[PDB]
């Protein structure tokens, strides 16, 4: 009977005070792991040079920087050694946030066809989102926890007990039942938050007192309350009425859509924002910045999955406020997705938000397709924001548009649905499903371009206090050896030989996966040492000036998996001009991939090869040659 979509018996933040600290690897282990990852990428001569640099680093400056890093960590046990430096890196970056960083996740349709009406779904998705906001702020959202055995740890029985254990010892309680609570310090930024462009480093802004929603349609800005001053969610039928009002607006797109500015270089946008304020738009900008989130209503249907990906990843530049913590998008055909700003968090908060909202809006919708909009004066409740644009601002919007169109025109995206099998078949073959997907990417790249390249796979270290992410390096001596066998020398190898090579890839990949989740990767450690060197005003150590290091950090193959019943498709642009941005998901009986590329690479051809490699892998696993 309330506005909460969850009623946790355990306070949302119950485990935060007792989360284990993010460990720092021993310098000896990091150097060894760094070298292991370089083995498949460097030729003998390059490797020798790099190995020598590592030896020197470990005994010289590296040893010194590591000591300082440990000393610093001890003085800040309330956080992690990597969180601050990581935020600093992204807030300082001056590149456009569109494509370079902002990703998207698209919702599956409501199982009930009729409920996918734009007005209906925009209303239900919006109401569920505010219900999430209320639930989170009330501490009634179930604590984020990773269960190894849900049937024993994620039960009311355990909940009734841990609930009495003090926050200072709660983590241990879950630990005993093989449950791992996660960090939730970023979750508050899901709402009333935005990224503000500033001269050298951007700032993350949040106004927890704001109660209005920002809606974008045909480039126009609208705001209206979704939470009243009493703290209750505005009547769903009234919200429906205001959205119907917005959807009825016949005003044409503005000649100069202001939203384009959020896609600019950060220094350029920072200055243009200053002028916007100098020209009297501060009040308007404050309304935009503080809205609970941004709801975008596109006036067109999705033509194909490719069109959907483009629409949710970047759109046409006029109807998305890229700086907002997130943009909830709902197209004419009801297709919905969440486009979010990268810098404020690691996206776990967004996924949780995403799953809860999908569940709540499809299982307990606020309104139905037959619901009657409540009587109300929408023209009074809904304010159309206006921007006083000077000649310099219009020129600025024009330039932003040309820069946007120029970049977007080079982006290509496509997907595949491998339906011969998934987790079930692979697990029976006693192989890691994730390791197999990664092996396929390596094999496809070798077949398409004839080389082994720097590969990145995202992993979470959210099991630790202020944990963030760590890098899993799937390109190994094993995947290289295996790919060469499948691609170069087929036949010359027996099916048995191919099977054991894949087993070797899977085993090593599992090792790297566990180490990464435990903060035992080498990337964050090496980055933190470099960040500290720079902070100390010290010269960049030769280890980092090594071409091998730069190459290890030019991730041609960027990947991240996403597993969720609420997610239909997801994606992100490549992180380097000649790279691929690979979002994939291994399901029980099939495998899906959504791949992006710029002019330099061919996503469509790559996927063809990925399909081919997955078929070859499945054949070999079935005893076929
Ligand atoms: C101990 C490992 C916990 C991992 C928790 C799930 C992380 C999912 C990240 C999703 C990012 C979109
Ligand atoms: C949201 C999907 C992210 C996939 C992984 C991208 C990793 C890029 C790291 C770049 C470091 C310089
Ligand atoms: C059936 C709905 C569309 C599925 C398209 C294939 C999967 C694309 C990759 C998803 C990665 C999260």
């Amino acid at each position: 009977a309330d506005d909460y979509l969850q009623h946790s018996i355990v306070p949302t933040m119950h485990y935060q005070d007792s989360l284990p600290r993010l460990p720092i690897p021993k310098l000896e282990d990091t150097m060894k792991r760094y070298l292991n990852a370089q083995k498949p990428l460097l030729d003998d001569s390059q490797f020798r040079r790099t190995e020598a640099l590592c030896k020197n680093f470990e005994t010289g400056v590296g040893k010194e920087l590591h000591a300082h890093l440990l000393a610093q960590d001890k003085q800040n046990k309330h956080t992690s050694y990597i969180s601050g430096p990581w935020f600093d890196m992204y807030l300082t970056a001056r590149d456009s946030i569109v494509l370079n960083f902002n990703p998207f996740m698209a919702f599956n349709p409501d199982p009930k066809s009729e409920y996918n009406d734009q007005l209906t779904r925009a209303t239900n998705l919006t109401v569920s989102a505010v219900r999430f906001l209320k639930t989170l702020q009330a501490g009634l959202l179930e604590p984020e926890v990773f269960h190894l055995n849900p049937s024993k740890s994620d039960t009311d029985a355990f909940k009734r007990l841990i609930r009495f254990v003090p926050p200072s010892l709660s983590w241990y309680g879950a630990y005993l039942v093989n449950a791992y609570p996660l960090d939730m310090s970023q979750y508050f930024r899901l709402f009333n938050s935005t990224r503000i462009p500033r001269p050298n480093r951007d700032e993350l802004f949040t106004d927890t007192k704001a109660r209005h929603l920002l809606v974008l349609r045909k480039g126009h800005f609208y705001v209206f309350d979704v939470l009243d001053q009493d703290g209750n969610i505005v009547n769903p039928l009234e919200i429906q009425a205001h959205l119907k009002y917005i959807l009825s607006d016949s005003s044409p797109v503005p000649e100069f859509p202001v939203a384009y500015l959020t896609s600019e270089n950060r220094d350029v946008w920072a200055e243009l924002r200053q002028k916007l304020i100098f020209d009297g738009n501060e009040e308007t900008l404050k309304k935009v910045d503080s809205a609970v989130f941004c709801l975008c209503l596109d006036d067109f249907p999705m033509k194909d999955l490719i069109h959907l990906s483009h629409t949710m990843l970047h759109g046409d530049g006029t109807n998305r406020w890229f700086d907002k913590s997130f943009n909830l998008i709902v197209a004419e055909d009801g297709t919905a997705a969440v486009h979010f700003e990268h810098s404020w968090g690691d996206g776990v908060a967004v996924l949780r938000f995403f799953n809860e909202v999908f569940r709540d809006s499809t299982q307990t919708p606020a309104i139905t397709p037959q619901s009657q909009p409540a009587a109300t004066n929408s023209s009074a409740s809904v304010e159309t924001l206006s921007f006083n644009l000077s000649g310099a601002l219009k020129a600025g919007i024009t330039a932003a548009k040309e820069k946007f169109d120029t970049t977007v025109k080079t982006l290509s995206i496509d997907s595949i649905q491998f339906q011969r099998g998934g987790k079930e078949f692979l697990k029976k073959k006693q192989l890691s499903p994730d390791a197999v997907a990664q092996l396929a990417f390596q094999m496809a790249f070798l077949r398409q371009y004839g080389q082994t390249v720097a590969t990145y796979e995202s992993c979470s270290t959210a099991a630790f206090k202020h944990g963030r992410t760590e890098t899993i390096r799937p390109a190994s001596i094993f995947t290289k050896r295996c790919s060469e066998a499948f691609v170069r020398d087929p036949s010359k190898h027996s099916v048995g030989e191919l099977q054991h090579m894949m087993a070797e890839c899977s085993k090593y990949h599992g090792q790297l996966t566990k180490e990464a989740t435990m903060g035992q990767g080498f990337d964050r450690h090496l980055y933190a040492l470099r960040y500290l060197a720079t902070a100390r005003g010290l010269n960049l150590p030769e280890l980092y000036l090594d071409p091998a290091y730069q190459q290890m950090n030019h991730n041609i193959l960027s990947t991240s998996t996403l597993n969720s019943p609420a997610v239909s498709l997801g994606g992100f642009a490549p992180v380097v001009p000649d790279g691929f941005g690979i979002a994939y998901a291994v399901h029980d009986d099939w495998i899906g991939c959504n791949v992006s590329s710029y002019s330099g690479r061919n996503a469509r051809e790559f996927l063809h090869c990925v399909q081919k490699c997955l078929e070859d892998i499945f054949d070999a696993l079935e005893g076929k040659a």
